[PDB]
Protein backbone atom coordinates (compact mmCIF):
# COMPACT_ATOMS: atom_id res chain seq x y z
CA UNK A 1 0.00 0.00 0.00
CA UNK A 2 3.80 2.23 0.52
CA UNK A 3 4.69 4.28 -2.29
CA UNK A 4 7.71 2.78 -3.93
CA UNK A 5 11.08 5.09 -4.32
CA UNK A 6 12.59 4.52 -7.76
CA UNK A 7 16.21 5.88 -8.05
CA UNK A 8 17.42 5.41 -10.93
CA UNK A 9 20.85 6.07 -10.64
CA UNK A 10 23.77 6.89 -13.31
CA UNK A 11 25.07 2.89 -13.00
CA UNK A 12 23.23 1.43 -9.99
CA UNK A 13 19.38 1.37 -9.53
CA UNK A 14 18.14 2.08 -6.18
CA UNK A 15 14.32 0.77 -5.28
CA UNK A 16 12.55 0.29 -2.40
CA UNK A 17 9.29 1.20 -0.10
CA UNK A 18 8.37 4.68 1.02
CA UNK A 19 8.90 4.18 4.89
CA UNK A 20 12.16 2.00 4.46
CA UNK A 21 15.32 3.75 5.90
CA UNK A 22 17.47 1.77 2.91
CA UNK A 23 16.95 0.78 -1.19
CA UNK A 24 16.03 -2.91 -0.26
CA UNK A 25 16.10 -3.24 -3.95
CA UNK A 26 19.65 -2.75 -5.88
CA UNK A 27 21.36 -3.37 -9.21
CA UNK A 28 23.54 -2.50 -11.70
CA UNK A 29 21.68 -0.55 -14.51
CA UNK A 30 23.55 -2.20 -17.29
CA UNK A 31 21.98 -4.91 -19.02
CA UNK A 32 22.16 -7.10 -21.95
CA UNK A 33 20.65 -7.63 -25.50
CA UNK A 34 21.23 -9.91 -28.27
CA UNK A 35 18.86 -9.37 -31.54
CA UNK A 36 17.48 -12.42 -34.38
CA UNK A 37 20.19 -13.27 -36.51
CA UNK A 38 15.75 -12.15 -29.40
CA UNK A 39 15.80 -8.41 -27.72
CA UNK A 40 14.59 -9.76 -24.30
CA UNK A 41 17.25 -8.40 -22.16
CA UNK A 42 19.21 -9.70 -18.81
CA UNK A 43 19.19 -7.74 -15.78
CA UNK A 44 20.26 -7.67 -12.50
CA UNK A 45 23.91 -8.82 -11.29
CA UNK A 46 23.81 -12.50 -11.27
CA UNK A 47 22.07 -12.65 -15.25
CA UNK A 48 24.69 -10.63 -16.54
CA UNK A 49 27.51 -12.59 -14.93
CA UNK A 50 26.72 -15.21 -17.30
CA UNK A 51 28.98 -14.93 -20.38
CA UNK A 52 26.87 -15.35 -23.53
CA UNK A 53 27.50 -14.77 -27.11
CA UNK A 54 26.61 -11.29 -28.71
CA UNK A 55 25.55 -10.24 -25.32
CA UNK A 56 26.29 -6.71 -24.86
CA UNK A 57 26.27 -4.13 -22.01
CA UNK A 58 24.25 -1.79 -22.91
CA UNK A 59 23.04 1.48 -20.06
CA UNK A 60 20.41 3.65 -20.84
CA UNK A 61 21.72 6.80 -18.89
CA UNK A 62 24.47 7.25 -21.38
CA UNK A 63 23.77 11.55 -20.61
CA UNK A 64 22.47 11.14 -17.43
CA UNK A 65 18.66 11.14 -18.78
CA UNK A 66 17.03 7.97 -19.83
CA UNK A 67 18.38 7.30 -23.58
CA UNK A 68 17.38 4.09 -24.07
CA UNK A 69 13.57 4.11 -23.23
CA UNK A 70 13.12 0.36 -24.52
CA UNK A 71 15.98 -0.85 -22.09
CA UNK A 72 14.67 1.95 -19.34
CA UNK A 73 11.72 -0.14 -19.66
CA UNK A 74 13.05 -3.13 -19.51
CA UNK A 75 14.59 -2.87 -16.33
CA UNK A 76 11.59 -1.01 -14.87
CA UNK A 77 9.35 -3.96 -16.28
CA UNK A 78 12.13 -6.57 -13.81
CA UNK A 79 12.35 -4.37 -10.96
CA UNK A 80 8.66 -4.18 -10.72
CA UNK A 81 7.98 -7.81 -11.25
CA UNK A 82 10.82 -9.40 -10.00
CA UNK A 83 13.06 -7.55 -7.18
CA UNK A 84 10.37 -5.66 -5.75
CA UNK A 85 7.48 -8.06 -7.16
CA UNK A 86 4.07 -6.54 -7.46
CA UNK A 87 1.71 -5.39 -9.61
CA UNK A 88 1.74 -1.98 -10.62
CA UNK A 89 -1.73 -1.16 -10.66
CA UNK A 90 -1.85 -0.96 -6.96
CA UNK A 91 1.16 0.82 -6.07
CA UNK A 92 1.99 4.66 -6.30
CA UNK A 93 5.16 5.70 -7.45
CA UNK A 94 8.10 8.45 -7.16
CA UNK A 95 10.97 8.64 -9.96
CA UNK A 96 14.20 10.56 -9.45
CA UNK A 97 15.04 12.58 -12.41
CA UNK A 98 18.25 14.30 -12.96
CA UNK A 99 18.63 17.91 -12.15
CA UNK A 100 18.85 19.04 -15.50
CA UNK A 101 16.33 16.58 -17.38
CA UNK A 102 14.94 17.49 -20.31
CA UNK A 103 10.81 18.63 -20.58
CA UNK A 104 10.21 15.85 -23.04
CA UNK A 105 12.03 13.57 -21.33
CA UNK A 106 9.80 13.84 -18.31
CA UNK A 107 6.84 13.86 -20.52
CA UNK A 108 7.45 10.48 -22.53
CA UNK A 109 8.61 9.07 -18.72
CA UNK A 110 5.37 9.81 -17.33
CA UNK A 111 3.57 8.32 -20.55
CA UNK A 112 5.26 5.38 -20.46
CA UNK A 113 4.95 4.73 -16.30
CA UNK A 114 1.10 6.23 -16.23
CA UNK A 115 0.28 3.94 -19.78
CA UNK A 116 2.28 0.66 -19.92
CA UNK A 117 2.03 0.10 -16.19
CA UNK A 118 -1.14 1.26 -14.92
CA UNK A 119 0.17 2.92 -11.95
CA UNK A 120 -2.42 5.55 -9.84
CA UNK A 121 -0.37 7.84 -8.49
CA UNK A 122 2.90 9.40 -9.75
CA UNK A 123 5.31 12.35 -8.56
CA UNK A 124 8.66 13.25 -10.27
CA UNK A 125 12.00 15.06 -8.07
CA UNK A 126 15.33 16.04 -8.97
CA UNK A 127 17.72 14.04 -7.44
CA UNK A 128 19.74 17.23 -5.84
CA UNK A 129 16.35 17.90 -4.27
CA UNK A 130 16.23 14.64 -2.85
CA UNK A 131 19.75 14.66 -1.32
CA UNK A 132 19.16 18.04 -0.11
CA UNK A 133 16.07 16.54 1.77
CA UNK A 134 17.44 13.42 3.05
CA UNK A 135 20.20 15.50 4.65
CA UNK A 136 17.60 17.43 6.33
CA UNK A 137 18.06 21.02 4.65
CA UNK A 138 15.64 22.66 2.12
CA UNK A 139 19.13 25.00 1.02
CA UNK A 140 22.44 24.08 -0.09
CA UNK A 141 24.38 23.20 -2.85
CA UNK A 142 24.19 19.07 -3.68
CA UNK A 143 27.99 17.97 -5.55
CA UNK A 144 26.74 14.54 -7.03
CA UNK A 145 29.98 12.66 -8.34
CA UNK A 146 27.92 9.46 -9.98
CA UNK A 147 29.04 7.65 -13.07
CA UNK A 148 30.07 9.76 -16.24
CA UNK A 149 28.05 12.68 -14.74
CA UNK A 150 29.36 14.90 -11.72
CA UNK A 151 27.47 18.17 -11.43
CA UNK A 152 26.94 20.84 -8.12
CA UNK A 153 23.56 21.94 -8.11
CA UNK A 154 22.59 24.43 -6.08
CA UNK A 155 19.06 24.40 -4.38
CA UNK A 156 16.83 27.09 -2.60
CA UNK A 157 14.11 26.15 -1.30
CA UNK A 158 13.88 23.14 -2.40
CA UNK A 159 13.89 24.51 -5.63
CA UNK A 160 17.06 23.61 -7.74
CA UNK A 161 18.64 26.83 -9.76
CA UNK A 162 18.86 25.82 -13.01
CA UNK A 163 21.36 28.81 -12.96
CA UNK A 164 23.88 27.69 -10.91
CA UNK A 165 24.45 23.98 -12.29
CA UNK A 166 27.98 23.38 -13.67
CA UNK A 167 28.17 19.26 -15.01
CA UNK A 168 31.25 18.07 -15.04
CA UNK A 169 32.01 15.00 -16.73
CA UNK A 170 34.59 14.30 -14.47
CA UNK A 171 32.79 11.32 -12.65
CA UNK A 172 33.41 7.97 -11.53
CA UNK A 173 33.93 6.75 -14.70
CA UNK A 174 36.71 8.69 -15.38
CA UNK A 175 38.79 8.00 -12.17
CA UNK A 176 37.85 4.13 -12.84
CA UNK A 177 39.48 4.83 -16.54
CA UNK A 178 42.24 6.52 -14.85
CA UNK A 179 43.04 3.01 -12.96
CA UNK A 180 42.80 1.18 -15.92
CA UNK A 181 45.89 3.17 -17.39
CA UNK A 182 48.02 3.34 -14.13
CA UNK A 183 48.18 -0.13 -14.06
CA UNK A 184 49.64 0.09 -18.03
CA UNK A 185 52.12 1.81 -16.12
CA UNK A 186 51.95 -1.42 -13.95
CA UNK A 187 52.42 -3.41 -17.07
CA UNK A 188 49.22 -5.48 -15.73
CA UNK A 189 46.72 -7.36 -17.73
CA UNK A 190 43.37 -6.59 -16.78
CA UNK A 191 41.77 -9.89 -16.49
CA UNK A 192 38.32 -10.37 -14.75
CA UNK A 193 37.11 -12.82 -12.62
CA UNK A 194 34.52 -14.45 -15.00
CA UNK A 195 37.67 -15.50 -16.97
CA UNK A 196 39.71 -16.55 -13.75
CA UNK A 197 38.81 -19.51 -11.52
CA UNK A 198 42.24 -19.90 -9.84
CA UNK A 199 44.51 -18.97 -7.62
CA UNK A 200 48.32 -19.40 -5.78
CA UNK A 201 50.53 -18.09 -3.26
CA UNK A 202 52.06 -15.94 -6.50
CA UNK A 203 54.81 -13.68 -5.52
CA UNK A 204 54.87 -9.52 -5.35
CA UNK A 205 55.73 -8.59 -8.40
CA UNK A 206 55.36 -11.87 -10.20
CA UNK A 207 52.87 -12.79 -13.10
CA UNK A 208 50.23 -14.63 -11.32
CA UNK A 209 49.55 -18.99 -12.16
CA UNK A 210 46.11 -17.78 -13.11
CA UNK A 211 44.26 -20.30 -15.56
CA UNK A 212 40.91 -19.69 -17.81
CA UNK A 213 37.94 -21.09 -17.97
CA UNK A 214 38.29 -22.44 -21.15
CA UNK A 215 34.88 -23.34 -22.65
CA UNK A 216 33.31 -20.12 -21.80
CA UNK A 217 32.07 -19.13 -25.72
CA UNK A 218 33.88 -16.06 -27.00
CA UNK A 219 32.55 -12.37 -24.94
CA UNK A 220 31.60 -9.53 -26.58
CA UNK A 221 34.14 -6.15 -26.43
CA UNK A 222 31.60 -4.70 -24.43
CA UNK A 223 30.68 -6.97 -21.85
CA UNK A 224 34.57 -7.76 -21.09
CA UNK A 225 35.15 -3.67 -20.99
CA UNK A 226 32.15 -3.68 -18.32
CA UNK A 227 33.48 -7.16 -16.36
CA UNK A 228 37.25 -4.98 -16.72
CA UNK A 229 35.56 -2.19 -15.18
CA UNK A 230 33.62 -3.70 -12.32
CA UNK A 231 36.76 -5.18 -11.18
CA UNK A 232 38.88 -1.79 -11.24
CA UNK A 233 35.36 -0.28 -9.20
CA UNK A 234 35.74 -2.82 -6.83
CA UNK A 235 39.66 -2.10 -6.53
CA UNK A 236 39.04 1.46 -6.60
CA UNK A 237 36.68 2.08 -3.99
CA UNK A 238 39.20 -0.03 -1.88
CA UNK A 239 42.52 1.40 -2.45
CA UNK A 240 42.03 5.16 -3.31
CA UNK A 241 42.51 7.72 -1.37
CA UNK A 242 42.45 11.79 -1.64
CA UNK A 243 45.57 13.93 -0.23
CA UNK A 244 45.10 16.07 2.45
CA UNK A 245 47.46 18.30 0.75
CA UNK A 246 47.95 18.47 -3.56
CA UNK A 247 50.26 15.70 -4.09
CA UNK A 248 53.95 16.90 -4.06
CA UNK A 249 55.88 13.72 -3.94
CA UNK A 250 55.79 13.01 -0.20
CA UNK A 251 58.52 11.30 2.17
CA UNK A 252 59.33 7.92 0.52
CA UNK A 253 56.14 8.70 -1.78
CA UNK A 254 52.70 7.79 0.98
CA UNK A 255 54.44 5.50 3.56
CA UNK A 256 53.36 2.10 3.68
CA UNK A 257 50.04 1.06 1.79
CA UNK A 258 47.26 -1.48 1.07
CA UNK A 259 48.30 -4.21 -0.18
CA UNK A 260 45.26 -5.35 -2.08
CA UNK A 261 45.23 -9.16 -3.82
CA UNK A 262 43.93 -8.60 -7.58
CA UNK A 263 41.28 -11.43 -8.42
CA UNK A 264 44.63 -13.45 -10.10
CA UNK A 265 45.76 -12.66 -5.93
CA UNK A 266 49.60 -11.17 -7.41
CA UNK A 267 49.86 -7.40 -6.86
CA UNK A 268 51.86 -4.91 -5.69
CA UNK A 269 51.27 -2.54 -2.34
CA UNK A 270 49.64 0.41 -4.70
CA UNK A 271 52.62 3.41 -3.89
CA UNK A 272 51.84 7.31 -4.79
CA UNK A 273 49.37 6.40 -7.45
CA UNK A 274 46.48 5.42 -5.16
CA UNK A 275 46.94 9.07 -4.46
CA UNK A 276 47.12 10.31 -8.23
CA UNK A 277 44.45 8.76 -9.42
CA UNK A 278 41.54 10.54 -6.99
CA UNK A 279 43.33 13.70 -8.18
CA UNK A 280 41.78 13.50 -11.92
CA UNK A 281 38.84 15.46 -10.56
CA UNK A 282 41.37 18.11 -9.16
CA UNK A 283 43.95 18.33 -11.15
CA UNK A 284 42.84 18.05 -14.53
CA UNK A 285 40.70 22.23 -19.80
CA UNK A 286 38.41 20.84 -17.17
CA UNK A 287 37.07 22.00 -14.32
CA UNK A 288 37.84 21.11 -10.86
CA UNK A 289 35.56 19.90 -8.04
CA UNK A 290 36.18 22.67 -6.31
CA UNK A 291 36.17 25.02 -9.52
CA UNK A 292 32.93 23.80 -10.48
CA UNK A 293 31.25 24.88 -6.56
CA UNK A 294 33.02 27.95 -6.77
CA UNK A 295 31.55 28.93 -10.20
CA UNK A 296 28.42 27.62 -9.35
CA UNK A 297 27.75 29.48 -6.03
CA UNK A 298 29.34 32.21 -8.14
CA UNK A 299 26.44 32.07 -10.82
CA UNK A 300 23.72 32.69 -8.38
CA UNK A 301 22.93 35.48 -6.52
CA UNK A 302 24.74 36.67 -3.42
CA UNK A 303 21.63 37.11 -1.60
CA UNK A 304 21.88 32.97 -1.46
CA UNK A 305 25.28 32.68 -1.53
CA UNK A 306 25.83 32.31 2.25
CA UNK A 307 23.03 29.37 2.70
CA UNK A 308 25.18 27.46 -0.13
CA UNK A 309 28.59 28.47 1.09
CA UNK A 310 27.70 26.79 4.73
CA UNK A 311 25.27 23.90 3.46
CA UNK A 312 27.18 22.32 0.67
CA UNK A 313 25.99 18.93 0.89
CA UNK A 314 27.98 15.81 -0.56
CA UNK A 315 26.74 12.84 -2.37
CA UNK A 316 27.49 10.54 -4.94
CA UNK A 317 29.07 6.96 -5.46
CA UNK A 318 32.33 8.46 -6.60
CA UNK A 319 32.44 10.79 -3.41
CA UNK A 320 32.92 7.71 -1.01
CA UNK A 321 36.96 8.05 -1.33
CA UNK A 322 38.99 8.43 1.75
CA UNK A 323 39.66 12.04 2.86
CA UNK A 324 37.73 13.09 -0.15
CA UNK A 325 35.85 15.52 1.88
CA UNK A 326 38.68 16.64 3.78
CA UNK A 327 40.69 17.72 0.82
CA UNK A 328 37.35 19.28 -0.76
CA UNK A 329 36.78 20.91 2.42
CA UNK A 330 40.45 21.88 2.42
CA UNK A 331 40.17 23.42 -1.09
CA UNK A 332 37.21 24.99 -1.20
CA UNK A 333 37.84 27.43 2.23
CA UNK A 334 40.87 28.11 0.47
CA UNK A 335 39.54 29.62 -2.46
CA UNK A 336 36.07 30.87 -0.17
CA UNK A 337 36.47 34.43 1.16
CA UNK A 338 37.18 34.30 4.19
CA UNK A 339 34.31 36.30 6.01
CA UNK A 340 32.29 33.33 4.68
CA UNK A 341 31.71 30.44 6.99
CA UNK A 342 32.16 27.24 5.03
CA UNK A 343 30.85 23.94 6.16
CA UNK A 344 30.30 19.79 5.28
CA UNK A 345 27.72 17.86 6.15
CA UNK A 346 29.36 14.61 7.74
CA UNK A 347 27.40 12.26 6.08
CA UNK A 348 30.22 10.20 4.98
CA UNK A 349 28.72 6.86 5.24
CA UNK A 350 28.41 4.49 2.15
CA UNK A 351 24.62 4.45 2.88
CA UNK A 352 23.94 8.10 3.30
CA UNK A 353 26.06 8.97 0.08
CA UNK A 354 25.34 6.35 -2.09
CA UNK A 355 21.81 6.19 -1.59
CA UNK A 356 21.44 10.00 -0.63
CA UNK A 357 18.68 10.37 -3.57
CA UNK A 358 16.65 7.35 -2.20
CA UNK A 359 16.71 8.26 1.22
CA UNK A 360 15.08 11.63 0.63
CA UNK A 361 13.02 9.89 -1.79
CA UNK A 362 11.91 8.14 1.35
CA UNK A 363 11.44 10.58 3.63
CA UNK A 364 9.38 12.39 0.72
CA UNK A 365 7.24 9.23 -0.24
CA UNK A 366 6.30 9.23 3.53
CA UNK A 367 4.78 12.28 4.25
CA UNK A 368 1.14 12.50 4.44
CA UNK A 369 0.90 14.82 2.27
CA UNK A 370 2.39 13.00 -0.43
CA UNK A 371 -1.13 12.03 -1.61
CA UNK A 372 -2.45 15.82 -2.71
CA UNK A 373 1.31 16.70 -4.55
CA UNK A 374 1.39 13.67 -6.51
CA UNK A 375 -0.12 12.79 -9.77
CA UNK A 376 -3.51 11.50 -9.85
CA UNK A 377 -4.67 8.83 -12.97
CA UNK A 378 -7.48 10.71 -13.15
CA UNK A 379 -5.40 14.00 -13.91
CA UNK A 380 -3.86 12.14 -16.29
CA UNK A 381 -6.87 10.97 -17.61
CA UNK A 382 -8.46 14.92 -18.74
CA UNK A 383 -5.17 16.23 -18.23
CA UNK A 384 -2.54 15.03 -20.18
CA UNK A 385 1.17 13.98 -19.53
CA UNK A 386 1.80 17.78 -19.61
CA UNK A 387 0.29 17.41 -16.31
CA UNK A 388 4.00 16.39 -14.91
CA UNK A 389 5.21 20.05 -16.08
CA UNK A 390 3.03 21.58 -13.76
CA UNK A 391 2.91 19.03 -11.04
CA UNK A 392 6.68 18.53 -10.49
CA UNK A 393 8.71 21.53 -9.58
Amino acid sequence: VGALVFDIGSYTVRAGYAGEDCPKVDFPTAIGMVVERGPTYYIDTNALRVPRENMEAISPLKNGMVEDWDSFQAILDHTYKMHVKSEASLHPVLMSEAPWNTRAKREKLTELMFEHYNIPAFFLCKTAVLTAFANGRSTGLILDSGATHTTAIPVHDGYVLQQGIVKSPLAGDFITMQCRELFQEMNIELVPPYMIASKEAVREGSPANWKRKEKLPQVTRSWHNYMCNCVIQDFQASVLQVSDSTYDEQVAAQMPTVHYEFPNGYNCDFGAERLKIPEGLFDPTMLGVSHVVTTSVGMCDIDIRPGLYGSVIVAGGNTLIQSFTDRLNRELSQKTPPSMRLKLIANNTTVERRFSSWIGGSILASLGTFQQMWISKQEYEEGGKQCVERKCP
